[PDB]
């Protein structure tokens, strides 16, 4: 298990533009194309981000591609961010996947507004930082995948992924 495995288990492989759990227009392995209520729109930023004029439907080389980047950029924004960056960098490589996971999800603002459960994490609180973690609307909009990833940092272990 590693951080790829991790986000493809959570987010899936599609290779057609998608809705999200919020509504939102999205394609590959959890790739958000556009907030906008507007297919065109989408069409239009999926095909900025591949390079090509898609109309909709991707490979698998280019999901993985844009996935790759995501990646990347997350972690990237962990460690530009004040907030995020000393905590993330008080984790064992473990739970930086399980934070990793999370701004790939939310994105950078929102997950520096959890500011009690980082405080727990940095501490190694590592029971409370998940009681705390959960008390979000994260968890209840997406409970199974946040019950993974809560799992994963309470615990320094795979075992919320191992069998899937
Ligand atoms: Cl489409």
């Amino acid at each position: 298990m590693n951080i790829f495995e991790m986000l493809r288990i959570d987010e899936g492989l599609r290779l057609k533009i998608y809705k999200d759990t919020e509504g939102y227009y999205t394609i590959g392995i959890g790739h958000l194309l556009t907030k906008s209520p507007s297919l065109n729109a989408a069409k239009s930023e999926l095909d900025k981000a591949i390079g090509r004029n898609t109309n909709g439907v991707i490979t698998k080389d280019e999901a993985e591609k844009l996935f790759n980047q995501d990646v990347d950029a997350a972690v990237r924004g962990i460690l530009r961010n004040a907030k995020l960056k000393p905590v993330y960098d008080s984790l064992d490589a473990v739970r930086r996947a399980a934070a990793i996971n999370m701004v790939f999800q939310m994105g950078e603002t929102g997950v520096a507004g959890f500011t009690n459960s980082l405080r727990m994490l940095q501490q190694k609180r590592w029971d409370e930082a998940a009681v705390n973690l959960a008390k979000s609307r994260w968890y209840n909009q997406t409970p199974n995948r946040a019950k993974r990833v809560i799992t994963t940092f309470r615990t320094g272990t795979w075992d919320a992924y191992k069998n899937l």
